[PDB]
């Protein structure tokens, strides 16, 4: 039931309740999570996404972003509502036709448009690779091993309340959970395993919010994959996992027949696993129908750390091995007040041109382009390095950039860089109050991609820029159909801009 590489999917609106509570919901292929969008590595991906939405209380305009995947060539199919293009309009379809060269890993697809993801758009998105370095590590791969954390809302996004606390309702595994307040035990996710097997899980947080503290009871968890990015075996018992990141992990089904819990701990929301909160259940073959009895450590034995992964691949790190041994060396002003983020002083407002289009249409430099102080150039084939420090509220805020992955020189809660071996990924926390989370990448994607950090609250609420890469080549290097040019004069018809 995977759908793809070419493929309609259809957004509509529709009541669910994941955690027993019913509510309205945006949704891909009228479920949630959306079904998984799957091909090969190197594919060209043709999904025609019909906007079938009536419902205005979650936006009857869609966009959608296909998460971690570079667009080479391609950024108009990006999807970041009024960077790569401008939404569309209910009754309207539009066909993302990219391809994924040189990528194969777990990603996934969202609304990119205001905080309709967190109504209900996300969904996995997996490249396969039919000559995986890792084939041999597991036996099992497929729809089956897939696993999405998700935070759940009973309260619509653009009806959370201006001044008040955002937190999550639910935890959702594989799209089942249970209710923090008025608990019902409404059904939880099932994991199947067969005793003996080793399956690549894929783990996928679609969350909007919360990072999860990820483990299986009696079982510990091969890291394979970061990102998308295949590193070396790294065994853990515990993941934490921020919003938008994936790990492959091989999981041995080597314990006794019988049933596990499953759990998937929240920074924020409800805490613990009271009536079954935060819950699912890994079920071997021939297992009893029943609820698992196993417990939780108190202290995990090891727990993942970022610097104790590595690629696979011999990776590198570009550039000079010190701080600002970049061609071009930035240290983003990172801040939180009064309701809203900046970045280097600027809150991000969506502008009302698409970037793309103002670069299409000749704007060629970055203090051109609106948003004002929001577009940063970035130079052609050059080494980057952004420094991130942390300390602004909300935190620790998972930052992401597009058309990229990044080396991490630095991360995370240790102040020492790494110009070796670091992990290569696509979303990254920034850490605690003195942190200086450092990632470095090199300009060989011409386009405006966006950064922000995916706590979609937060870039709601201006946490991002976007990075003008190589604005003189980004009109060659990214012709655009005809569709993606009729996009903005009929969402500005139908909106009376
Ligand atoms: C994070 O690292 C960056 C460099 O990657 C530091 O940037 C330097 O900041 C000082 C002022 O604080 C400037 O004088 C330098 O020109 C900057 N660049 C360098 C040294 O390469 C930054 O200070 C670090 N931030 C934190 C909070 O540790
Ligand atoms: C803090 O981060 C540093 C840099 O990534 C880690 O240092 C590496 O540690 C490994 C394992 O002992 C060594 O092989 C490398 O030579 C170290 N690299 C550098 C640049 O020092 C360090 O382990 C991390 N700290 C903790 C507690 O995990
Ligand atoms: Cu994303
Ligand atoms: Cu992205
Ligand atoms: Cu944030
Ligand atoms: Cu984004
Ligand atoms: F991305």
């Amino acid at each position: 039931a995977q759908i793809g590489p070419v493929t309609d999917l259809h957004i509509t609106n529709a009541n669910i309740s994941p955690d027993g509570f019913s509510r309205p919901a945006v949704l891909a292929g009228g479920t949630f999570p959306g079904p998984t969008i799957a091909g090969n590595t190197g594919d060209n991906f043709q999904i025609t996404v019909f906007n079938d939405l009536t419902d205005p209380s979650m936006l009857t305009d869609t966009s959608i972003h296909w998460h971690g995947l570079f667009q080479k060539g391609t950024n108009w199919a990006d999807g970041p509502a009024f960077v790569t293009q401008c939404p569309i309009i209910t009754g309207q379809s539009f066909d993302y036709n990219f391809n994924v060269p040189g990528q194969a890993g777990t990603f996934w697809y969202h609304s990119h448009l205001s905080t309709q993801y967190c109504d209900g758009l996300r969904g996995p998105f997996v490249v396969y690779d039919p000559n995986d370095p890792n084939a041999s590590l597991y036996d099992v791969d497929d729809d089956t091993t897939i696993i999405t954390l998700a935070d759940w809302y009973h309260t619509l996004a653009q009806q959370e309340p201006i001044g008040a606390a955002i937190t999550a309702d639910a935890t959702l595994i594989n799209g089942l959970g249970r209710s923090f307040t008025n608990t019902t035990a409404s059904p939880l996710s099932v994991i199947t395993v067969q005793s003996g097997k080793r399956y690549r899980m894929r783990l996928v947080s679609i969350s909007c919010d919360p990072n999860y503290l990820f483990s299986i009871d009696g079982h510990d968890m091969t890291i394979i994959e970061v990102d998308g990015v295949n590193s070396q075996q790294l065994t853990v018992d515990q993941i934490q996992i921020f919003a938008a990141q994936r790990y492959s992990f091989v999981l041995n089904a080597n314990q006794p027949v019988g049933n596990y819990w499953i759990r998937a701990q929240p920074n924020s929301g409800g805490q613990g696993f009271d009536g079954g909160i935060n819950s699912a259940i890994l079920r071997y073959e021939g297992a009893t129908v029943e609820d698992p009895t196993t417990t939780a450590p108190t202290t995990f034995s090891n727990p993942l750390v970022e610097t104790d992964l590595h690629p696979l691949a011999d990776l590198g790190v570009p550039g000079q091995p010190f701080r600002g041994g970049a061609d071009d060396p930035l240290v983003l002003n990172l801040a939180f007040a009064n309701g809203r983020f900046s970045i280097d002083g600027v809150s991000f407002v969506p502008p009302t041109v698409p970037v793309l289009l103002q670069i299409l249409s000749g704007a060629q430099n970055a203090q051109d382009l609106l948003p004002a102080g929001s577009v940063i150039s970035l130079p052609s084939n050059s080494v980057i390095e952004v420094a991130l420090p942390a300390g602004a509220a909300g935190g620790p805020h998972p930052f992401h950039l597009h058309g990229h992955n990044f080396a991490v020189v630095q991360s995370a809660n240790n102040a020492t860089p790494n110009y070796v071996n670091p992990i290569w990924r696509d979303t990254v926390s920034i850490g605690g109050t003195g942190d200086n989370v450092t990632i470095r990448f090199t300009t060989n994607n011409p386009g405006p991609w966006f950064l922000h950090c995916h706590i979609d609250w937060h870039l709601e609420a201006g946490f991002a820029i976007v990075f003008a890469e190589d604005i003189p080549d980004t009109a060659s290097a990214n012709p655009v159909p005809q569709a993606w040019s009729d996009l903005c004069p009929a969402y500005d018809q139908a909106h009376n801009i």
